[PDB]
């Protein structure tokens, strides 16, 4: 999940 | 290790 957020932004 | 390779590329 954390990495998903990182990528999205 | 597998995830490191994934990330690197």
């Amino acid at each position: 999940l954390a990495a998903c957020l990182a990528q999205a932004l």
